């Protein structure tokens, strides 16, 4: 219900989802091309970013990210996307509260 120049889109509803994805928040101040994420949808993984995002994320401490699952074992690897409050992570987070209560 909005089509004008300079508009913030939700960017939600992402395609490609054979086994669904997990949602976690990233943390890391050192900055060694890798970060640590904790996620809902039952997952705990180390998140990695591409060279372009690596020099464009500059995460300080307390950011939200979407993660991909890597193998299983007693710890999973994940491919993460960094963003500070937008709509995609807000959607999955709202779903977490819905499942818990409400």
């Amino acid at each position: 219900m909005a089509e004008q120049q300079q508009e913030q889109q939700i960017r939600v509803r992402i395609p490609r989802k054979e086994e669904n994805e997990i949602l976690g928040i990233i943390e890391q101040m050192l900055g060694a091309s890798r970060v640590r994420v904790r996620c809902l949808d039952g997952k705990t993984r180390l998140g990695r970013i591409p060279g372009r995002l690596k020099n464009r994320i500059w995460v300080r401490e307390g950011d939200v990210v979407i993660v991909k699952p890597w193998e299983v074992q007693g710890d999973q690897k994940c491919d993460i996307i960094w963003r500070y409050t937008k709509t995609q992570v807000e959607w999955l987070k709202r779903k977490g509260y819905l499942d818990e209560l409400l």
